[PDB]
């Protein structure tokens, strides 16, 4: 039957199944080839954390007895998983991606998972040491959000490395959403890092960080290489923003609310004007 | 039997099991009434996603021989989702709300589609051309956060201007919610806009903003009309607060971590004072 | 068969299965210990709003002859669900947490329920009654992301109060993941409290605030007691940041993007100097 | 691109997409209509059985004191769910079924839940009396497949009684396959009536059953008025076949395995002829 | 910590792994291989159904506008699962099974699928004319266990003609586990197949039935070429049993309960010796 | 608002939410109990499988790498679940069922799955041996009803042994509903035991069933000790009827159709009357 809404959603779904122009520049994705799953990839990164911390995403219950077996089968439903996953990216963005290349890729990172947990335990002793508020490294792992962006983070990065294409981007946008962290694959980060709180920040594609560095929600490490360098020992507090060929010396402190862009001598300290 | 804590409970129940003030300024909804849905809304949303950007929301896998059959499917889903939300908006805040209006409304949202692929493909452009992180349109649909608040905006605007009340704020609070992006559906906004990162962007009801301007992380346009208005080619950086009857010139620049009250004249230049 | 994958996989999963140096500075949880699960904390939190609002998260439908049935019900499944996560939270960090001790503390909690009832009111009034965009109390309850922030805050700091370790923090971070609004559940907030937008706000753990105080998106109450403490009527605008021994007076104002170090009058209004 | 299952797969859909002869001798469907849904459907025997036996499918853990909150809440999903299916079989096969209609059928069959419980009563009772190898009324109730079918063709002969066409029969074809019990919902059966074991147990169309009757697996009443009529305290053991307008006389027994087409006195015995 | 219960399960699960006799006279089966899919299995199944008969489960709600538009999704679906699981098949029992194999196979299968409506459109038409308790075409797809059976077998022997190995068993297993019958996907099966009520029904591997044919619940076609062989127009009541080289005549009928071991003449009839 | 449907709504609650008869001869069920769960117990019966069967059901694809993995986490899933099911069930029907006695009983059951393995090993043998339809060991575990009721009812004779109330006929009446085999997990039954088909196969509390045994469908062991006993290598056709205090001697043949109720001697066979 013909209701008064009938036509109109004909005609709608006429003028949406056409668009020569609105072919955009998108390229021509092969057809068969399979498109980044958000769901897989969360799926990916949730055993990744079970992975790196057994036990804490590894199991609902404490039980030493079963920690191998479940890193073994983990690692076995991550490895089929990232494969597909990995192919998707190569096909996104001679060479027509073949699972046998991604699959290797897939190994090739899961074989970096002993070091990503050497490197990830330093940052939560980082966020533990200098976090009164923090009260075991269990509750660290287990609900702090900058611990779950970092690990993302460093996941992703280790991905980019490998060469993988797209997903990278994919997996710390999710970090992003879920945190409010903001952390480009490209940025390259020392050991013992840590954000507090978090919300707001932003680290740019080609920023380098050093160890041991600390900063605070709404911290923007920008531009517009071209992204900030910060030295060890470094704290950046609430809502500033470094952008530019800046470096911050070793130990300097960055104070909170103040748009820096010029570099920061070591040690020294950096406060907005005052206010009247 | 009875436990220590059985009598507590049943005490608790009953308390909670009255209150003739918590009846609060409440007024009074119709029984019958079906009330907004998170779940459903969510499902409209994508859904509309899928339509607009067809074969990336709209299919796990690549297949120009499905996409017009996607697109009929997911109108079809879409419409009869979209009638009872906007139905259950019309109950919410002679005129006892029919489906009959909820589904003309729907279906004349539905038609809308094609304009916000056009606005949107505008947007997409605009965040691809300004982001050398950026490295195809692909992505940035897929991933961006941005390209999500500002699809959920227009949903919801268009919803607003149909006289859809409560849900097109329930659709930017989602945004808001999933990438820390806050854009009021009754701002207005113009074609080729982009936000950078975005996570704490607050765009106030009435705010103006005009064609190919970009915000960065936490800028609020805010106010206390009296939003801000800015013109075309304006580009505010990280955490700038612009409020009240204030306007920003096209071409102008607005640097970051200031709290800006009094107009920009166009094509310049308004930084923080120094600091040291 | 073996792939030129397969032992790199055997000899990750190895490496990934020992570390005598990872056991970390953890301290022993004993096997057979539930651990704190996100996913029943979820479910507990939406109960609990259920519970505190009526017929909006605790009915798909307006019926006004089974609101108490609801309560019921509900009642008894955040019980149940309750006196596990306490359980799971005394086992994190002669005491060896029996269920008989969880229950009582989740039973007491649950008699908690009116009176956060009672105050959450005010909490919604106050950002009825402040925001002009605000046009109803029930858009409010049902899609303000603040409501739920705040909300997930008084239900964390009953917890806390009782004695709940480690529960409490993972609700807060709950909230902090959703809404962006970071609320330590140790701080102290008084009635009316607001918080408008939200995004990037973050309210150190020794923080006191008054009755009918008003936040912005991106404020800090922080440090580095050791928090901030803010007098009735105060309003702090976007992204400023409040820290260590620092006292807002009542009725002050506190303009947006400046780091406030020092005591605020009462009454007065502090904001950024001038930009050129 | 063109594989060689691309245009197979074509050639199919455009086969599939016409059939004017397959319109078959169906009559129109009107558009806009709802259809039965088996899931929906589910649903509600489900929580009918809850409500007619609570806290046995009413609630996964015991609590005399939240009997009465499921029932009510039950009840409510229940009107909701039998609405609307009510309304489709209406509509299946002036009168353009209007909800209001469906929805005071289904508050009409809800009445009838008390003497449902009276009846399916009497029904447990004599499955427990008469098997020695049921131990409880519980074990009965929980897991025997008879109570299942006996309480879903006892739910759908009301609904027809009450006509609503089609949901009865979808109704008992459910327990049909869920049990191997086949109970045509228009079959009068009288109280106490029990079925042992009764994978293959075929009750047609007309069938009268008195009381106190009991079945065994594979029997059928059948035939080809025109269906058997047993009178009370009859038993019909394994396999036997009563086709036609047969009676079976009060407390006769009916041996396994014979085809009977004709009268059987009451109080008497007729077995198979011996073999050898 | 060990439990009284710990060496238990560490013992058990040590048994558990090895068995080099359980090895059994399985075959080796290759690392890497996909498994059938139960899971996979129901939706392909589900689909077909969808797609045999348009809008009966191909749609929740009545829409000839969007018919072929469900078709066209539903095919595509359908291909994708069924390529996966034919090539499962394949690999369960040179030819090392490529995807290339099994999505031409796929294909084959989905253009049979307008023939196979055609057949089972006589299966419903034969349903419905002979069953004065059919009321309707659609009250017959929609929940007669029979035509779930008939086509699962349908679609299960055109899968077993084009050679894919293991499926079609499994298809036919899962309508023998949801409807109590039995057909083996090799049996042959002429047009007009009715199977009344239905439960216990087995036609075995080799067994030919003719067209017009109609067996009851119970009846068993099976040995023990060696399976009988059933004429045009026959009718097996109840629980009849049939076995080896028998040939039941055209137009005959096989009354229930009888242990047929002979052929049957054309247009007579059988019947159990009389009882007493 | 009160609806014509209102008060039939409310009245209808307030007499279900009564019943001082209706409470029937049910004794009293502590609160605070669980109780069976048939969700849990479905997850139960299939870890079973996955252990019994390594790879068959425990792995959607193939990998002999993995095998001991998944048998370890299976093993503590099955030990969680079966814990607290045994606990449901001793509190069903001093004794007040602590978790202690439950998880020991649990372990123990797992200890036995070795043993299992091997007798369901003979079973599987003698299902492939004597069945030419059957081609493979895999296809037989994989899809085959008998094995998988057979499984089910050795898992819930084990568990009756230990002394495990309720949830062993609750483990047979599933497969019951899933396969149309009927075993009551009392039953004694002997190895190479094999169903052929099996709709409608019913085995009493007591018989007793020897070694290398078939059974067709619709066969029934019962009654009215005082079940059958059935030697080695008999064989019982379909739908043959065998109550009381009967003995089928071993290798004795009994025909299908046939209501069995003297003892059959060893080597003989048994056949219907001749029909005409």
């Amino acid at each position: 039957t013909t209701f008064n809404y009938t036509n109109i959603l004909t005609q709608a779904v006429d003028e949406l199944s056409e668009s020569q122009s609105y072919k955009g520049l998108f390229h021509q994705h092969k057809d068969g080839d399979p498109l980044p799953s958000a769901k897989s990839l969360y799926k990916i990164v949730e055993l990744a954390r079970a992975i790196i911390f057994p036990g804490y995403f590894g199991n609902s219950t404490v039980n030493s007895h079963t920690i191998n077996y479940h890193i073994g089968v983990n690692v076995e439903t991550l490895f089929g998983l990232l494969t597909e996953q990995i192919l998707a990216g190569l096909c996104f963005g001679d060479n027509e991606p073949c699972r046998e290349t991604a699959s290797l890729l897939a190994a090739r990172f899961i074989s970096k998972l002993p070091e990503l947990r050497r490197i990830l335990a330093t940052d939560v002793e980082a966020a533990y040491y200098g976090d009164p508020a923090a009260t075991c490294f269990g509750e660290i792992i287990s609900c702090y959000p900058a611990i779950r962006a970092i690990s993302n983070y460093r996941i992703a990065h280790e991905l980019l490395i490998l060469g993988v294409p797209l997903i990278p981007r994919f997996i710390t946008e999710m970090a992003h959403s879920e945190t409010g962290i903001d952390i480009h694959p490209g940025a390259q980060i020392g050991h013992h890092f840590t954000i507090d709180h978090g919300t707001g920040v932003v680290i740019g594609a080609t920023s380098i960080i050093g160890n041991n560095v600390k900063l605070y929600q709404g911290v923007t490490l920008g531009a517009k290489p071209r992204h900030p360098i910060l030295e060890d020992d470094v704290i950046v507090y609430s809502n500033a923003t470094i952008l530019g060929r800046v470096t911050i010396g070793k130990g300097a402190t960055v104070g909170g609310n103040i748009w820096v862009t010029e570099n920061v001598p070591a040690g020294s300290r950096i406060v907005q004007r005052k206010n009247k």
